[PDB]
């Protein structure tokens, strides 16, 4: 029976975009969707269709990483290896000091008391949180609402908390410290409520990660199928048209382009490389890097935006930095993926781990050249073995259960945990 | 199993919104639903979440009735009353005449053949189209897919079809002439289809209408809850203070004022009787109503726009048109409803259900007064049989299955139907 579910996200839009499908999925079933994030994503928030809620204020943070010019990949934001042979107690806890200090409370700090406060309010029953945004747990405990993480992320971040945890145990009494612990534990020791470990990794789970691809590890967890969302979407009428050679799909963005830097492969090259070969090209890029082109090759067709589940149905290959979006609708699609990137968030990852079942190809961004560029498309073009491993990982994700599906799980589920 | 979904609508804003959370019920269980209409509603597609097509071209309609200043309502329009005992045969061959004319064709010409070229391409399995978007089905048989009407509508679309072919049948052989066959007979001729009366009221309704205030019918009929889309929302801070005293809304557009006109109460003159009352007032106003104002009441507050699904909850009257929006948000919220109208499309019907159950007050627009308001206001606020009324179609709504709910039925009414 009816529900009023608070769905909470840091003010990324790409990161909002990956929970549409499910809040979309609740509201169908009769329950009140509300989503919250900074004022800066109330825009996007608005054009999903979901009803915005905008608390706290606006956070420097992507006004910093695009006047940067530079790259974001750093040994200890790297948490592409959590396992406990790569990290001694010391590199643990201060991968957790630095990820609390400069990323997670810039993004949460802004907004967690006027997210408690809007829950107090509205009494939400369930708290469906992105991964990192503690911001929701926080609040969805002080009214004592069910709460559960959505992933877009192969979860680096609950298994570098179980590495950390592990070592957290081996230590003596008086040098035991939490970063995690701290923080969260300050904002809800303000509202009489103490610290628990649910609130670092939900009380359960929704995964929309491949059970085949995600790393195993100790939580309720809840398989959710993939829908593309890929923000606001047209259809252009040059689609009708099927290419007659394989298609080759390139995507940048403002997100891409303010993490990998200005020091790796130029755009500019990697249209260059493409233009030379017997494909068609699509090159989805931002503005700035439409100007930096001398001549668009003949093969090739350049846009702002266009939605890849409409575009990417018949594509050959998807030459993209490894967000979500990009990899979840290729992968839905069938299409092989090629993923020159870095060590940042899940991106290295979402790389390797088509790469290890033989899907897609991985390279670090700083060995990316015009040969092996032309090599890795001309492979996942050529050699089939790429199109039938993407094929069966399509065929895994169609075996998931839907955000439909899965509606009567989380009314039980809050039913169980909530108030 | 899985379907391409095309929702086919006119060039409202209005009637897509009604569509959302069916089309998101759809998207949510793993299928593709993409929304077809005139380019001028791309931007309005593309805000609900929904992957926008745009077919055709504009029509002149709306920067018609919007430079009118003058009412709608005419006798030959007016289908607030489908009986045959109100329609010789002549009356209802002429009302057939005069919509599929001046609106039916105006509406879906400008579309038609590229939507039907649209679904030639993409081979929807099914067209889920608005009531009077007959350029709808007319795609859908060219393709052999299922489809259905989707109602926001008290159906007197489909009661006057069938006065119309009940005094059809009473007509010697040489003088049948049916507009809506030769109409879209027409088209479908033109692809080598012939016409077949599916094809003015769908393979099957599903209808958002409360079953105790629809009309009854001869059709394959899936009730359907209710679930309200007011277009892009967000919450404002002043929402969270309760208001002391009954809040009473009232809702004027750029719709709503290009169809009643100019003749009748000014809205001025409505906001400063209700500004004299002992209510909280807000008034949700177009910007070229909002300067026409010389001071606005110590009790009311104006806004542009204001989500009514948020609003409503704990209000204590709507005052509108009786479009269907503003209808089914103040039903789902229990609030009683004044709603002061014409015989324009099933506004006087919206009213007059509501009137006839006890949950409400119609009036025709012709007759509002500042005493005829007060008193209305005042009733719906004060008699108890208004609200009591109104919480059982709440309930009733709230029994009716959701769009989750009836995804298998609209799946196996496809497998059906068509091809
Ligand atoms: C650039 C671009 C992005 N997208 C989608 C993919 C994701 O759902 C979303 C952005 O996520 P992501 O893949 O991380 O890229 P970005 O750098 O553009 O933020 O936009 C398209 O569908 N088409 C495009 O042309
Ligand atoms: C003006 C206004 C409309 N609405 C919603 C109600 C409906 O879902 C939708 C359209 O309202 P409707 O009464 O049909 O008006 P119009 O034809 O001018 O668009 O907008 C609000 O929620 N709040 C407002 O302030
Ligand atoms: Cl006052």
């Amino acid at each position: 029976s009816h529900m009023r579910i608070l769905f909470a996200t840091v003010s990324e839009k790409s990161h909002l975009f990956t929970m549409v499908p499910l809040a979309w999925s609740l509201a169908a079933a009769g329950h009140e969707v509300h989503v919250a994030s900074n004022p800066a994503l109330t825009a996007s928030i608005k054009s999903t269709g979901l009803t915005a809620v905008p608390v706290g204020k606006d956070h420097n943070l992507h006004e910093m990483l695009t006047e940067n010019r530079d790259s974001l990949e750093n040994p200890l934001s790297d948490w592409s290896t959590p396992e406990l042979d790569r990290h001694s107690w010391e590199q643990v806890l201060m991968k957790f000091k630095v990820s609390v200090m400069f990323a997670y409370q810039t993004y949460n700090d802004c907004m967690v008391h006027e997210l408690v406060d809007y829950a107090r309010h509205w009494q939400p029953d369930l708290v469906i949180w992105d991964p990192v945004t503690y911001a929701g747990p926080v609040a969805a405990r002080v009214v004592g609402a069910a709460h559960a993480r959505l992933l877009w992320c192969i979860d680096i971040y609950a298994k570098m908390r179980e590495v950390f945890l592990a070592r957290l145990a081996e230590q003596p009494e008086e040098r035991r410290e939490d970063p995690m612990a701290d923080w969260l534990g300050g904002i809800l020791g303000r509202y009489g409520h103490t610290f628990d470990e649910e609130v670092v990794v939900g009380q359960w789970t929704i995964d929309q990660i491949p059970t085949s691809l995600q790393l195993p590890l100790s939580l309720r967890r809840v398989p959710v199928r993939y829908l593309p969302h890929n923000g606001p979407s047209e259809i252009p009428d040059w689609l009708r048209e099927a290419p007659g050679r394989p298609r080759v799909v390139l995507t940048s963005g403002v997100s891409a382009r303010a993490a990998l830097g200005g020091t790796f492969m130029p755009v500019a090259d990697m249209i260059n490389t493409l233009g030379s070969m017997d494909i068609d090209v699509v090159a989805a890029l931002p503005p700035e890097e439409v100007e930096a082109l001398e001549k668009v090759p003949a093969n090739t067709r350049i846009v702002d935006f266009v939605p890849l589940h409409a575009l990417l149905p018949g594509a050959s290959v998807l030459i993209h930095h490894g967000g979500f979006g990009s990899w979840g609708t290729a992968l839905v699609n069938g299409v092989p993926q090629f993923i020159p990137t870095i060590r940042y968030a899940d991106w290295w990852n979402k790389g390797t781990s088509l790469h290890e079942a033989g899907a897609g190809l991985v390279v670090h961004a700083s060995e990316l050249t015009a040969e092996v560029l032309r090599e890795s498309v001309e492979r996942l073009v050529e050699d089939a073995s790429y199109r039938e491993a993407a094929e069966r990982l399509r065929e895994e994700n169609q075996r998931t259960p839907t955000p439909h599906d899965v509606v009567p799980v989380i009314e039980e589920l809050t039913a169980e945990h909530g108030r």
